[PDB]
């Protein structure tokens, strides 16, 4: 029932279901990785919660930016890009659905 959340970044995709926290950050081991040094080890969860897919601010030095706004979470209801790192930094393009 709940919809898949496809993450597109630098020439990359994953599709990540509901019911596990999705890790973005600079770790080898994160779900979707990132290696720019302004991003943190783990500097993003993603989570289906409440009936809609959340990317949430992990408690980066650099932190998440929607539109030149710095935040904590952003609400992903269908389509969405965001910045982590800086208003510039590396882009994440979020697909909600199929």
């Amino acid at each position: 029932a709940p919809p898949v959340l496809t993450v597109r970044y630098e020439g990359s995709e994953r599709t990540f279901a509901a019911g596990h926290d999705v890790v973005v950050g600079r770790d080898l081991r994160a779900d979707v990785r990132v290696a720019h040094p302004l991003i943190s080890r783990a500097h993003l969860l993603l989570r289906f919660d409440q009936g809609r897919w959340v990317a949430i601010d992990n408690g980066s030095l650099n932190g998440l930016y929607l539109n030149n706004r710095r935040v904590p979470v952003v609400d992903i209801y269908d389509a969405q890009r965001v910045h982590i790192g800086n208003p510039d930094g590396p882009a994440l393009d979020f697909e909600v659905g199929r």
